[PDB]
């Protein structure tokens, strides 16, 4: 880690042109300027995001060597600092796919029966990038008429055919444009195909020779396992932000409630295989929340757990000494109670650092510069709102959208010269960053409103 | 009354797994984070109600379970830490049971002659729940026809009739839909009248029996002393939350002027046998109020006095040592003098508690969190402004209405972790509660605007 003075007096000397560096080391002299994070919130006022400034740096990389690796838990390390929120207006498995594709996370809400929350856990932990999820597949006791309509039902038409489910051929578009006819079409008798696990490479090459629209992948007991579709390997995009786990298949965390009907909940999503999970509460720092933790660490030594919300140092405390290995900072964003985000973002940052508990700044980000604050304050991980409602993978396109905020966060972090997150919260924290405050007239000037 | 590290290193050895118990006692070590309310207020800047929030604590118990009892006067208490405003738009006889049954209190206001308070006082302090106040009794001696108009003129049909006023017989429209008579209507033979008065419960089931609209209430005197209609039989609530005095009757206050023509009118007030005056005054430190507190106190020693609105801890001595039991805690809500109503109310609450005047902090209040704050404070009750008017009792419904404000409150003081309202306070001015001021950004952002 390089103070501004020693990389400014190093890269210097790289250029060429004494008892400098022996009178005061790589620590060559920069006036002071603007107040360090510490005092910044010294004053006590609710210091929100729009009220503060990060003074530019020196600028020695370029916009695309701004590693972005940030720590969700103790243990779930991701390549993206984002988050999607778990809110029904917002994450569900096709999203929670999507962030894990871009480097990030995403939880599924819990506004629905135990079982379908599991379902959809199941759905992002089998996802494979080429291969389809949950195929469906017909029986030849049922009459074509009634696989004709799936088309209105579920849009696609090509569908492979078993004796109940996951051998004979498939049943496409081709095979009943012209025409109820009981089923008569395509036994085992289809070309080049998988005949074993096989790469998403291997598949590219044999869909080319084949030209045909499905290929089965079966298995050594000579029975369909997966399938693939054509249309979907004309596409198929490198993701090397991957968020896989151990097994090399995707992250996602699940919301739970705080009830105690929720032992049951929390049981289906672990049967699933849930990588981690965020208790969802309006005050985390409560007798049964607590309770809530001492449970799970007893009975899944390995589920990594988020606590509820908070905005104090006190709150904190309880939560991390309880055992909880995360926590969503954020409330009150009519009620009585809450704290300004940006001042509860620094306190319960500065104070969980203390143990190693990362945390989570979750409430009122509406710009990439609340963003680029938020994680020079001390967040670990950013929460994205109904910022990604009404996107297309909401209940632009996350895909397409992600990278954006990623340029942007990029950009930031080169203007104040921090070469990485951890960098970027290193120099925060060593007092080596400079905020500045704004008067309301110095934010209706040049931003706001 | 335990304090958070109390109360959390206490219940966790309920759960079970030394010398720490015995090397810093039950203050087993919590962050200091935000301002004790002594500090917020320290700056002279003049805060209100949006400018402070209250960090949320540490919740041990249910959102039902929070104790609402305040206090009115120093002899005076309420179930409810509401009051209805003496102003016209508010408060008359059917606000001031209304307040009552809710177990808060309500003061009739004062532009009136002095007979027609009086008047409204009477109607309230003999209430009885299940009994028609002031019935309308006809004479013998009317034609039917000024009978049959009343249902025009009060609405109600079912005229109970004696030789001039508070039994010798009924009418009813059942009497009268065919016809004009005089006296031709249904004399005594009344199936199973109340012999003297009775509970409301027996009769409930006389009710049952008798199948009749009417249930007089008569004396061993063979005369009416009340009477009971069935429609009101069929939708009597419970209410627990009584506001009762110590003759089992509601409580209920009135509003008198300061001026030299007032001792009259709190004559009148007084023989009506209200329980408490509020001396209306746009500034209650004045030499003629004074004297008319010194006037009530010498002439009614029975009589509770809320002395008229004061902002400043010079203005609460001067009445207090007048003698006075309570305190308008608010102005200026243009006018050249006033006080930023968060400041008023905590510099007086904190100036009177020192005697045990408790104070009112009436003006500004337009949400459930600004009643939560203003009872954080130092105010014991807060007196609900045109929050009320557009109701159906303003001269939807106050009844239906004052439990969605409980309910709040309630679960307002379980965020803050506080299960009673006495224990609130408890806990603001020893210090363990914690306040946050809030920047015009951090307001303009989380709600207000
Ligand atoms: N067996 C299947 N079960 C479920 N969904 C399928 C299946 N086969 C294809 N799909 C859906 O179709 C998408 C891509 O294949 P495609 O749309 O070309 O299917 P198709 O059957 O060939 O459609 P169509 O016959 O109408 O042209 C997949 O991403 C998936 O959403
Ligand atoms: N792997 C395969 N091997 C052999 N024949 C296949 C295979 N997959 C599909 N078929 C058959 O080949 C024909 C074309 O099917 P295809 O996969 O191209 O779907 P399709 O409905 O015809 O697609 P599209 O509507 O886009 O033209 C059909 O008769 C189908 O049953
Ligand atoms: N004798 C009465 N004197 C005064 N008020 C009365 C009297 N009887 C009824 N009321 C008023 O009327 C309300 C409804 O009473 P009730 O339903 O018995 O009316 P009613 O006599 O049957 O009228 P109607 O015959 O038109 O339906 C009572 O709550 C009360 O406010
Ligand atoms: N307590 C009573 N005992 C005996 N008769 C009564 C009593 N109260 C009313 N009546 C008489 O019984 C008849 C019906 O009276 P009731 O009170 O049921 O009519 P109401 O409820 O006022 O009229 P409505 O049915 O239109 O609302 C009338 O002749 C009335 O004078």
């Amino acid at each position: 880690h390089e103070t501004a003075a020693q990389r400014y007096s190093a890269r210097l000397l790289q250029a060429g042109y004494m008892a400098d560096y022996l009178i005061s080391g790589g620590t060559g002299y920069v006036p002071e300027d603007g107040l360090t994070a510490q005092q910044l919130f010294a004053s006590a006022d609710g210091l929100t995001y729009n009220d503060f400034l990060i003074l530019p740096g020196f600028i020695d990389f370029i916009a695309d060597e701004v590693d972005l690796t940030s720590a969700l838990t103790r243990k779930i390390t991701l390549k993206t600092p984002l988050i999607s929120s778990p809110m029904d207006t917002v994450t569900e498995a096709d999203m929670a796919i999507a962030m894990a594709l871009m480097g990030g996370i995403g939880f599924i809400h819990h506004n629905c029966t135990p079982e379908f929350q599991a379902n959809e856990v199941r759905k992002v932990k089998k996802f494979e990038q080429g291969f389809i999820t949950d195929p469906v597949v017909l029986s030849p006791s049922h009459t074509v008429g009634d696989v004709l309509e799936a088309k209105m039902r579920h849009g696609f038409s090509g569908i492979p055919i078993t004796e109940t489910g996951t051998l004979v051929g498939i049943v496409t578009s081709r095979d009943i444009d012209f025409l109820l006819l009981s089923e008569v079409m395509t036994p085992r008798i289809e070309l080049v195909v998988a005949p074993a696990g096989v790469t998403l490479k291997e598949a590219n090459e044999i869909l080319q020779r084949s030209k045909k629209g499905k290929l089965p992948i079966v298995n050594d007991c000579d029975e369909l396992v997966a399938i693939i579709a054509r249309t979907d390997l004309k596409k198929n995009r490198d993701y090397p932000l991957a968020s896989k786990d151990s097994q090399k298949q995707l992250l996602c965390g699940a919301a739970v409630g705080t009830r105690e009907d929720d032992k049951y909940r929390l049981d289906l999503l672990t049967q699933a295989g849930v990588d981690v999970i965020v208790l969802d509460s309006s005050q985390g720092n409560s007798v049964y929340q607590i309770a809530m933790v001492h449970y799970i660490k007893q009975k899944y030594p390995h589920l990594q757990v988020i606590g509820g919300n908070v905005v104090t140092a006190a709150q904190a405390k309880n939560l991390i000494d309880a055992g909880v290995d995360g926590l969503r900072v954020g409330m009150g964003c009519v009620m009585a109670c809450g704290r300004p985000q940006g001042t509860a973002v620094y306190k319960v940052a500065e104070y969980a650092r203390r143990f190693g508990v990362p945390i989570i700044a979750d409430g009122g980000i509406q710009t990439v510069g609340h963003v680029v604050k938020a994680l020079a304050l001390g967040a670990s991980t950013v929460m994205m709102g109904s910022l990604l409602a009404a996107t297309t993978e909401a209940p632009g396109s996350i895909q397409k959208f992600v990278p954006y905020l990623i340029a942007g966060i990029q950009h930031g972090c080169q203007d104040i010269g921090a070469r990485s997150l951890s960098v970027l919260r290193s120099m925060m924290y060593s007092g080596e960053l400079k905020f500045e405050k704004r008067t309301m007239s110095a934010q209706i000037e040049g931003g706001v409103h």
